[PDB]
């Protein structure tokens, strides 16, 4: 399985930041 990363960038680009994936779960970080 992969992440929802498209809706993980999604969720965090309200917030400014750039959305990645670890195996499947995903996080988001500053520029």
């Amino acid at each position: 399985a992969f992440c929802n990363l498209r809706r993980c960038e999604l969720s965090c680009r309200s917030l400014g930041l750039l959305g990645a994936c670890i195996g499947e779960e995903c996080k988001c970080v500053p520029y």
